[PDB]
């Protein structure tokens, strides 16, 4: 599924994720659109041999099982392909543990690069 900027923004907000550990809507919003292009299918192979899934890019070096990156962990205790369907609850309930582990957001390299320091409100803008 590829989501619209609103329809995303109110299905994190009802998945608790808006101020989570001090994070505003628009920072969840913004790394979404600069990690997956807001496309829950979306996939990327990293050079050490792990992989990257779903609409914010979780990792399955240290997050899920893809029976294809050995001697890594599953800390979320889940497939790699729960975190591709059109139901982001799998994906937040994922983003809450790695957000929890002492890095804050800057476990996302795009949300570093593009987000951070910016006009994050400006991703909620036009929304009821
Ligand atoms: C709501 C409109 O913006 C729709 N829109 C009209 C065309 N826009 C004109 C403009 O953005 O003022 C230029 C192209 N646009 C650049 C950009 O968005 O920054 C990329 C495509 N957009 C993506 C999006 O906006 O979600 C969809 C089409
Ligand atoms: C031409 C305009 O599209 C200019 N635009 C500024 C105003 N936009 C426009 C809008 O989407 O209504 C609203 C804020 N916007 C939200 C979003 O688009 O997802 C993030 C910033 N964008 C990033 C991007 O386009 O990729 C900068 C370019
Ligand atoms: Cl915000
Ligand atoms: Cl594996
Ligand atoms: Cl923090
Ligand atoms: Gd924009
Ligand atoms: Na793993």
């Amino acid at each position: 599924k590829v989501f619209g900027r609103c329809e995303l923004a109110a299905a994190m907000k009802r998945h608790g994720l808006d101020n989570y550990r001090g994070y505003s809507l628009g920072n969840w919003v913004c790394a979404a659109k600069f990690e997956s292009n807001f496309n829950t299918q979306a996939t990327n192979r990293n050079t050490d041999g792990s992989t990257d899934y779903g609409i914010l890019q979780i990792n399955s070096r240290w997050w899920c099982n893809d029976g294809r990156t050995p001697g890594s962990r599953n800390l979320c205790n889940i497939p790699c392909s729960a975190l591709l369907s059109s139901d982001i609850t799998a994906s937040v309930n994922c983003a809450k543990k790695i957000v929890s582990d002492g890095n804050g957001m800057n476990a996302w390299v795009a949300w570093r690069n593009r987000c951070k320091g910016t006009d994050v409100q400006a991703w909620i803008r036009g929304c009821r």
